[PDB]
């Protein structure tokens, strides 16, 4: 069944309860309201999957580019480190490679249905190989700090966050259906 078919079955089951003429039993108005909700419910799951996909569709580009800049940093760094030998330089590369690797998972598992917060747009020059420190030493959003912790416990915990269903759009689609 398609969306318009479910919408029609529901607008019909209601126009039917409101139809006075027909004397409909005790039971068959119970069922007519059970059914009226199974359709209203399914119309929401559908409109939710829709709003979800509108979302991913919007931010996929900005997330994608950041995920690529991060990935170039994390690799630029792994290299300069397999070279470097001063314990203070090796400490600042380990430090920075961390920031890079958490950037990479931020752009991946930052929740789909929450508007994306660009790590890198604040950085002037975004429209050296130490110009990687301009981006890596910038402020991080509080989400980034969450991802830093939440990225232990495996990829399985990460995507729990990724698909997180914000009650902001729960209440948005629940409204659009019910009125």
């Amino acid at each position: 069944e398609s969306l318009g078919a479910i919408k029609k079955r529901a607008r019909a089951i209601e126009r039917l309860l409101a139809r006075d003429n027909l004397k409909l039993p005790a039971n068959k108005q119970k069922e007519l309201e059970r059914e009226l909700k199974a359709h209203k419910e399914r119309i929401k799951d559908i409109e939710f999957k829709r709003e979800r996909s509108k979302m991913i569709s919007k931010y996929h580009m900005v997330r994608f580019f950041e995920r690529r800049k991060a990935l170039r940093f994390a690799q630029q760094l792994e290299r300069r480190l397999s070279k470097a030998t001063d314990p203070v330089e090796i400490a600042q590369l380990k430090a920075d490679l961390h920031i890079a690797q958490v950037d990479i998972d931020y752009t991946k598992y930052f929740p789909f249905m929450e508007p994306y917060v660009s790590l890198y747009a604040q950085v002037r020059g975004n429209k050296d190989k130490g110009a990687a420190a301009r981006y890596l030493h910038a402020p991080r959003p509080p989400m980034w700090y969450e991802i830093e912790k939440i990225r232990e416990e495996g990829v399985t915990a990460l995507e729990k966050l990724q698909n997180r269903a914000p009650e902001k759009v729960i209440k948005k689609v629940d409204a659009k259906v019910e009125k």
